[PDB]
């Protein structure tokens, strides 16, 4: 991979776990987070998406 | 709003600036790395839309 292309990729996972990170803490709001919750829950899956898509990609 | 919805709050700002400075990287890769952009201007869009509703809603 060129460097630029690790940048990227490296900021696609970054990017990855910081969605899982907030994930987890809006489901611990429960109710008081709840349509905020949902949204990231898809949020996360799209950034393992493009994760995944750099990293078939680039590597 | 309490200090917990704060952290979460704070966390999907910055998460939305991380997607953008990721687009931009991509974006700049050219063809290399079209598809990929494509997905992040997604991506973006969505976490945009997530900042929008944890501040309407904690705030």
């Amino acid at each position: 991979m060129t460097k630029q292309e690790k940048t990227a990729l490296n900021m696609a996972r970054f990017i990855r776990s910081q969605t899982l990170t907030l994930l987890e803490k809006l489901n611990e709001l429960a109710d008081a987070a709840d349509e905020q919750a949902d949204i990231c829950e898809s949020l996360h899956d799209h950034a393992d998406e493009l994760y995944r898509s750099c990293l078939a990609r680039f590597g």
